[PDB]
């Protein structure tokens, strides 16, 4: 879904995206198109596929789908690891194994406590834990 990209990454990608186009029709060539990709801040072969999976013309909305399974992932991963090592203050990342049970039990949605439980049993590191949750 398009709704992952802020609204800061959509703004930034439109204005690359019609800086590098001139005055016209917002189609752009698959060369041009890496090219313009490679202002906005790839391996070549990502830009061939890239190329492929958009004649030899990519508009706006293609732009956006492509730019959005690259750029979710990565901070997906960061947001996660950041968050899940926010609630300890020690540093290290690795918090109590029942405070982290309680914590899950108590905050973040409706879950019943047999199936706290059972997660407790299946799973101490944040982003480890928040990985092996993920999986």
């Amino acid at each position: 879904m398009a709704d992952q990209l802020t609204e800061e990454q959509i703004a930034e990608f439109k204005e690359a995206f019609s800086l590098f186009d001139k005055d016209g029709d917002g189609t752009i060539t698959t060369k041009e198109l890496g090219t313009v990709m490679r202002s906005l801040g790839p391996t070549e072969a990502e830009l061939q596929d890239m190329i492929n999976e958009v004649n030899g013309t990519i508009d706006f909305p293609e732009f956006l789908t492509m730019m959005a399974r690259k750029m979710k992932d990565t901070d997906s991963e960061e947001e996660i690891r950041e968050a899940f090592r926010v609630f300890d203050k020690d540093g290290n990342g690795y918090i109590s194994a029942a405070e982290l049970r309680h914590v899950m039990t108590n905050l973040g949605e409706k879950l019943t406590d047999e199936e706290v439980d059972e997660m407790i049993r299946e799973a101490v590191n944040y982003e480890e834990f928040v990985q092996m949750m993920t999986a």
